[PDB]
């Protein structure tokens, strides 16, 4: 079933350890990859907030800057989408 899950990421040295594409069905940004820290993310997470705030009508750009911007050592939340269904 889709669940709405709250995760958590501190953004380390080398970044907060995932990176995103565009959701087919247009809802916003999906996790593509977990390259790494982001210990409670999977791939194929639709991104539905940063920060408590709504991010679905920004593009991939838009959230990749809004990602980059966030200072060293602070944490993120995200609010995500996912397909609990095992
Ligand atoms: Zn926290
Ligand atoms: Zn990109």
């Amino acid at each position: 079933s889709m669940e709405l899950i709250t995760v958590h990421i501190v953004k380390g040295p080398m970044g907060f350890g995932f990176t995103i594409a565009d959701s087919p069905g247009g809802g916003g940004q999906r996790v593509k990859q977990i390259v790494d820290r982001s210990r409670g993310l999977k791939e194929g997470d639709l991104i539905v907030e940063v920060n408590k705030k709504n991010v679905q009508a920004l593009t991939h750009n838009q959230v990749v800057d809004m990602l980059v911007e966030s200072p060293k050592g602070s944490e993120v939340t995200l609010l995500v989408q996912r397909q609990t269904r095992l």
